């Protein structure tokens, strides 16, 4: 319809465990850590909260799904998911990447040609961030303000928009937590720093000392008030169904 947003991609893991036709293992090592289909331990709805959970310690994990190709030139991007770090962990990631056409998603492991990284980081108390890097002049260019990310056991929503002037926002829970111009928060004027000619990809390409992490409700689109709308019918219901199962379990 007219004024319906473009849904580059969407996953919220409603059907089973046909996801595994959707999401492509890489075997670039034969030793990477597995997700699992999990609700965990504490959740809002026991169905609608499964998700991607990393099932072992110690592990390099690689998994990835592709989508119709786009191009972010002259409109806006914004990339979501949620994060539940359900075991209180001590180290580990929650980023995902976005990769253009032409990625071998049998072969990704650190991979660095992706166009935008983007999500928490968790390393020790000292390691509490959330990154934003931009692939720009064949250099993966990182933000030059510290966002910090939520550390509990939580469902936490996290959002990077990006429009076609050269602007971005970072959310989390819907909320604005960073916001500024390309030019100003990045050691990049070039009108089309944003735009990139292919997304194709997106990947999590991570490591964990603790794992149990789930990721949940995936959208890239191309509306804001829709990623906001989505948001609050995804991550908007968990919270506190989850927090109050989570409250009644502490007794
Ligand atoms: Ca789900």
């Amino acid at each position: 319809g007219s004024m319906d947003p473009a849904i580059y991609f969407k996953e919220q893991f409603l059907d089973g465990d046909a996801w595994t036709n959707r999401w492509v293992e890489s075997k670039h090592k034969s030793d990477f850590g597995k997700f699992v289909l999990s609700s965990g331990k504490f959740y809002g709805d026991l169905e609608k909260d499964k998700g991607l959970q990393t099932s072992q310690d110690a592990r390099f994990y690689a998994l990835s799904a592709k989508f119709e190709p786009f191009s972010n030139k002259g409109q806006t991007l914004v990339v979501q998911f949620t994060v539940k770090h359900e075991q209180n962990i001590d180290c580990g990631g929650g980023y995902v990447k976005l990769f253009p056409s032409g990625l071998d998603q049998k072969d990704m492991h650190g991979d660095s040609e992706y166009n935008i990284m983007f999500g928490p980081d968790i390393c020790g108390p000292g390691t509490k961030k959330v990154h934003v890097i931009f692939n720009y002049k064949g250099k993966n260019v990182l933000i030059n303000k510290d966002i910090r990310s939520k550390d509990d056991e939580f469902t936490h929503l996290y959002t990077l928009i990006v429009r076609p002037d050269n602007t971005y926002e970072v959310k989390i829970d819907n909320s604005q937590v960073e916001s500024g111009s390309l030019e100003d928060d990045w050691d990049f004027p070039d009108a089309n720093i944003y735009a990139y000619d292919s997304f194709a990809v997106l990947g999590l390409d991570l490591w964990q000392v603790k794992s149990g992490t789930i990721f949940d409700n995936f959208l890239i689109t191309n509306d804001e008030a829709y990623a906001e709308e989505f948001g609050n019918e995804t991550w908007g219901v968990t919270k506190a169904a989850e927090k109050q199962m989570k409250d009644k379990q502490d007794e």
